[PDB]
């Protein structure tokens, strides 16, 4: 009575909080246990199309994925729907091309979201002057619809001129070398945008390293404690944060709801917050920090 939750790596505080979601759901009821798996590394592609493949190869119930690419992970997913195995998609997208092949996907509006940070960033940087844009892994689900969002609407919005963009690789060390790098490059930068939890810590330290915090505007993505901290000090002027427990709760209800053929709402947004000093004890704010 498995289900697998299959995520881009577990070495992540932002995927252990999609875990215990998971974990709140599953423990409401008998008839199915989780498994919760991810690569090293959310660069690691073929490692999870392995892990997926295997999951439908060992006949699980269900499959609660996180994909790593969004074409690399099509053709295992294909498996699981021949094989009769209810998938949902969470945090990434998938490919046009495998709508056939899943049931819901619960994520971030995230064109949404890159349009938030960006106006957050135009209303304290102005119009004029230089930001860097630090990502995480090129083309992966989520980081299309963000980093693309965040990008069209400072075209649209602004002259500012975009530096990098760069890539991590979700990497945190990677990140912060790079953020120093960029620092260096640029002595008149107004800004930088760190799309995902890993490049936005890395980011915050590369900066209070450089003796720059405070000195440039800082947003980043998601809401550990690390980036709790950073919008404290006044290190990062906000975190855009998503309802990552909400995706691990409900992907594994939509789930339990398919594996009783019941009806699903295929698009769940599981919304965003963007957090700052003015509201980061809000209600609002602590239902979806971590
Ligand atoms: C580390 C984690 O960061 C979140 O921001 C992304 O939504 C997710 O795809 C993953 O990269
Ligand atoms: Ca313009
Ligand atoms: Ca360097
Ligand atoms: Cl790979
Ligand atoms: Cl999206
Ligand atoms: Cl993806």
């Amino acid at each position: 009575g498995e289900i697998a939750v299959i995520v881009k790596t577990v070495n992540s505080t932002f995927w252990q909080n999609v875990q215990k979601g998971a974990d709140a759901a599953i423990g409401k009821q008998k008839a199915h246990t989780i498994t919760f798996q991810g690569p090293a590394a959310e660069s690691a592609i073929a490692d999870q199309v392995n892990m997926v493949e295997n999951a439908v190869n060992r006949k699980v119930d269900a499959i609660l994925l996180a994909p790593s690419d969004p074409d690399a992970l099509v053709p295992a997913v294909k498996k699981a729907w021949e094989a009769r195995i209810p998938v949902v998609i969470i945090d990434s997208m998938l490919s046009k091309d495998a709508e056939k092949y899943y049931q819901a996907f619960l994520a971030t509006d995230n064109k949404a979201a890159g349009e938030l940070a960006a106006k957050a960033m135009i209303q304290k940087v102005g119009t004029e002057g230089k930001i860097a844009v630090m990502s995480y892994v090129a083309g992966a689900g989520s980081e299309i619809g963000r980093v693309g969002g965040f990008t069209d609407y400072i075209k649209a919005n602004s002259k500012l001129q975009i530096v990098g963009p760069y890539y991590s690789q979700s990497q945190m060390a990677t990140a912060l070398n790079q953020t120093t790098d960029v620092l260096a490059a640029n002595a008149d930068l107004k800004g930088i945008f760190g799309a995902n939890e890993p490049t936005a810590i890395g980011m915050g330290r590369a900066i209070k390293q450089a003796g720059k915090a405070g000195k440039l505007v800082a947003i980043g993505f998601d809401g550990n404690q690390d980036l709790q901290e950073f919008v404290k000090d006044g290190t990062l002027e906000a975190t855009v944060v998503q309802g990552s427990y909400q995706m691990g709760e409900k992907g594994v209800d939509t789930l339990l709801k398919l594996l009783s053929k019941e009806k699903v709402e295929k698009f769940i947004d599981t919304g965003v917050v963007v957090v700052t000093k003015q509201n980061i004890d809000k209600p609002e704010a602590k239902n979806v920090l971590y």
